[PDB]
């Protein structure tokens, strides 16, 4: 049976059993399949790791294809580099699939738009360095793709900065928008609809989430209208950061679904997760206005089966050292770095559900077998600005077996700081079960 739902905030996991890490991504059609591109990040640091892609014939499960480009031997992609926000296009004079990133040195004090080239969707790409603006680099930071109805190919860039591309897709010829609304967001993406174009930004809260916000225009050229935001208020964009949008096809019409990142600095290779959703527009009112923590992507309607396994008693699992535990009904909680969960299971899959607030930090979910020894172990973040309930984990495929879930309380109060010198993040290590259902 091949599931067909979309759990966002969760990890998901490939062919190979391997957490799905394609982070500031976007998605490209060919032949019936779906290829995902993005950062194939690393909790070492946040260095550039190479740019991953994974392909699928329903948008759910997923199968790693390759590092599609990864860390080179010198450059501006090259050793102590960033290289972000990866986006590929499909040439249609050339036949050429041209990936395009925003590449930088740790400071992302030395910002690149860089090009590279693959005659294949998902083969090993060559990197060509910057791509050249009146014979100069672009030394801009965050950027997007858009391919307009006639083919023509553009180059998005936070501020609304716009770049009209080569008819083979190299070269940055025109800049067709020099600013949007005299903003200062970031992220873009771009899309069309009935006519209307779409231009999304994020605010620069750093790797915290924001309620990003939109501008409408009659062509990609402008004028562009400011138009707020297109998720609820304080919804934080449901806790993620805009990074594209891709054109979902139902019957004779099509979809945009939002793609977001749920990135979890600095154990982001783990636990940074996605957030997914089909948008709602009327014209140029752009929405999603009501969050589905799962939904069917053939269907379109959210879904609840994580729900429809049969519940582990909570004052009945086995706790190390059980005063480290804050317990109530329906609610177990604690701070206590080193003090664990411990519960058995078939192989079968296992649902942790849980809250997140602004003082939790990471939980550390091990898989022992019959011997007792680890085959599984990744780190899951709590920390949210904005309280959310749903579920948080899910347990890998495992042949039916002997096996015990172990949820650890790390003690990893996940924080960080930009150029504004402000601090975000947790202020505290919690870690908060609600319910743990066996399917």
């Amino acid at each position: 049976k091949t599931e067909k739902v979309v759990n966002n905030g969760i990890p998901w996991f490939d062919d190979r059993g391997e957490i799905v890490n394609a982070h500031g991504a976007c998605i490209v059609e060919e032949n019936g399949r779906y290829y995902l591109f993005g950062e194939y990040k690393s909790d070492k640091s946040n260095a550039f790791p190479g740019f991953s892609c994974y392909s699928s014939d329903d948008l759910v499960n997923w199968k790693f294809e390759r590092v599609v480009l990864p860390m080179q031997s010198s450059g501006i992609l090259g050793p102590d580099r960033v290289g972000e926000r990866v986006k590929v296009m499909k040439c249609p004079s050339t036949g050429e699939y041209v990936m395009y990133m925003h590449a930088d040195d740790m400071n992302y004090k030395d910002p690149h738009i860089g090009y590279a080239t693959c005659s294949t969707i998902a083969g090993e790409y060559k990197l060509h360095g910057p791509l050249l603006y009146e014979g100069k680099p672009i030394r801009r930071w965050d950027m997007g793709t858009y391919q307009d109805t006639d083919g023509t190919g553009y180059l998005l860039l936070h501020g609304g900065i716009v770049y009209r591309l080569s008819k083979d897709y190299r070269t940055a010829e025109e800049k067709v928008v020099s600013g949007v609304g005299g903003s200062h967001g970031e992220s873009p993406a771009m899309f069309k609809k009935d006519g209307t174009y779409f231009f999304l930004f994020s605010n620069l809260t750093s790797w915290e989430k924001n309620d990003n916000f939109y501008f409408t225009a009659p062509s990609v050229k402008g004028p562009w209208t400011r138009q707020g935001l297109f998720a609820p208020e304080g919804s934080l964009t449901y806790n993620s950061q805009t990074t594209f949008v891709f054109p979902l096809k139902c019957g004779e019409d099509t979809i945009p679904m939002f793609m977001g990142d749920r990135w979890s600095y600095p154990h982001q290779a783990s636990a940074a997760t996605y957030v997914w959703m089909p948008m709602q527009v009327d014209g140029t009112k752009l929405s999603i206005p009501e969050y589905w923590p799962s939904w069917d992507v053939d269907k379109l309607k959210p879904v609840n089966p994580l729900r429809k396994g049969k519940t582990v008693d909570l004052k009945k699992i086995t706790f190390s050292k059980e005063a480290d535990w804050k317990v109530e009904e329906g609610r177990i909680s604690s701070n206590v770095k080193g003090s664990t969960l411990s519960i058995p299971f078939t192989g079968s899959c296992v649902a942790v559900m849980g809250e997140t607030n602004c003082h939790s930090g990471y939980a550390r979910m091990n898989i022992l077998d019959k011997k007792g020894e680890k085959i599984y172990s990744s780190l899951v973040d709590f920390y949210s600005k904005a309280n959310d309930h749903a579920t948080r984990f899910k347990t890998p495929q495992l042949a039916e077996g002997e096996y015990t879930l172990v949820i650890e309380v790390t003690g990893i109060s996940p924080t960080w700081t930009d150029k504004t010198k402000r601090i975000y993040g947790s202020d505290d290590c919690f870690v908060t079960i609600t319910d743990i259902v066996k399917l």
